[PDB]
């Protein structure tokens, strides 16, 4: 009782940005008020958490390209 | 009883972009108020949480192209 | 009792954008007020959560284009 | 009975951007208030955690290229 | 021809208050977004101005008793 | 032709407060964002003015009792 796998996957795969100027470009946010109020936290296994955040970002990539790939092969008897 | 599995994907693919100029982008948040109480928090396995949060994001990717890609191959006896 | 899988699916698709200018844009949020009350909050496996939120985003990708490709071989005796 | 695994992927990919000039950016940050209350924080097994943040970010990758690629063969009698 | 003018005003007026407790008062502003744009600005006797202001008060007078008189006595031949 | 003028103007008045216990006042504002644009300013002959101003006040008199009292006596031939 034989088991023979073969796992060829071939990716010539091109993901591609092409962009000439990229720019003036302005992040002018106007400020705020927060407030958070807890007794108890508590928290286990791989938790991830924010709490009472006031919080600017400015990405400009001119790249910006992601790509993302997961081979799983799984054998059980 | 004999098994022979192929797995021969290919992929020629291309996720493109093209854009001559990108620009002239204004973000002007005009700023807020946000309130929380709580009593008791209790998290696990995995959670991913946000509380009381005011934020402003400017994301201007010349790129942007982004492509997601999963083999998964299973077997069992 | 002989078993043959071949799995050769070819992908030559190409998911594009051409775009001469992009831009003259203008996000100008104003303002809020936002009130959550919670006596006890709890949460497990996997949970994603956002409570209490003001927020706001400019998201100008350029590119823009997402492509997003699962291939499952699943195989049981 | 025999067991014969291959795994042979090939990846001639190429996340890939071209930007002739990116620039002439802003982000002016107006300010803000954050308060948080608590009584007892615990935390345990990998926890992530940010409480009372106010916090700016200004990200300009020229590049701005990822790819994440991640093989797994799990093999059990 | 004679003139003879008498102005005896009296006053015993009382303004006044009374006030047992005072206090526990909040003024959390959320902040905001002011722009303004002018070419040519020109003033002359006596103007009072405010151009493009985000401001915030918190006046408590404990007192808070105000008390305005004019006597204007006018003689023309 | 004679003239004759007798201004006596009495007062006995009283501005006046009382105020046990005045306090426990909060004044959290949350910041802004303020711009503003000219050519060309001009002013003359007692103007008062305020451009682009971002200002936050607290103001907690115990007293706060004000009273203003203008005489004028005005002759002419």
């Amino acid at each position: 009782g034989s088991v023979q796998i073969v796992y060829k996957p071939v990716d010539l795969s091109k993901v591609t940005s092409k962009c000439g100027s990229l720019g003036n470009i302005h992040h002018k946010p106007g400020g705020g008020q927060v407030e958070v109020k807890s007794e108890k936290l508590d928290f286990k296994d791989r938790v991830q958490s924010k709490i009472g955040s006031l919080d600017n970002i400015t990405h400009v990539p001119g790249g910006g390209n992601k790509k993302i790939e997961t081979h799983k092969l799984t054998f059980r008897e």
